[PDB]
Formats: structure tokens, sequence, C-alpha cells
RNA sequence: GGGCUCUCGCUUCUGGCGCCAAGCGCCCGGCCGGCCGGGCGCGACCCGCUCCGGGGACAGUGCCAGGUGGGGAGUUUGAC
């Protein structure tokens, strides 16, 4: 029934092995002037 | 099988290649147990409040006060 061509091919996203995936980064986006106004004026709000 | 600490998370013989996902699970869409075409999540751990670091309540900026200042400006440099 299987075939034995189907292989399973894992990848390795090690360092330097394969190259890294598109995962999120909204932690550390440039966001624009008025959003981190906001924000950090929240946070200073609360200091 | 259990507690504790640290490290790692897989790359050092060579002038090479390396993108646009494999696989699995779970869903169902048309056709007729089989065919054609679809979707989500694992695979690629979870939560957060300042992008990362270094300084830091001092440099510094604003206003007064003393000083220094032919680098510069203005003027003078007697009479019989
Ligand atoms: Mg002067
Ligand atoms: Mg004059």
């Amino acid at each position: 029934v299987v075939n034995p061509l189907f292989e399973k091919r894992p990848k390795n996203f090690g360092i330097g092995q394969d190259i890294q995936p598109k995962r999120d980064l909204t932690r550390f986006v440039k966001w624009p002037r008025y959003i981190r106004l906001q924000r950090q004026r929240a946070i200073l709000y609360k200091r």
C-alpha cells in the first residue's frame, strides 16, 4: 500500500544548517511615533 | 523512577550547493468504496510593561555674577 517514495524530509533550523523561518517579530518592531508615544505614556503614568 | 547545578540545543581537513516545507494529526468541498480539488494546527515550546546595548540625574541648555581677552573694534598720541 505505502509508496516507498514518500520519505519524511525534516529541515534543520540550526545555526548555519538551513535558512531560518519567518516567525512573529512584534516585540522588535519600529513603531510609528504616535504609537510609541501613547504606550510609553501609560508606562510613565505607572512609574 | 526522584531532587540539584552548570553547560548545550546538534555547523572547524577541503575556493562546492542551500530560498519559495517534507511529514503527521484534525476538518470538510464537489464528483462516484474510489477520483478531483480545499482549510487549520503541530512540525519551528509558554508568559511579559519599556527595539537592543552604554552612560545617567551629572555632562548639557536657559538667565545672573567674577575673570581672561590687540583674535577683534573705537580713539588719542601738548605748546614755545
Ligand atoms: Mg577683540
Ligand atoms: Mg570712527
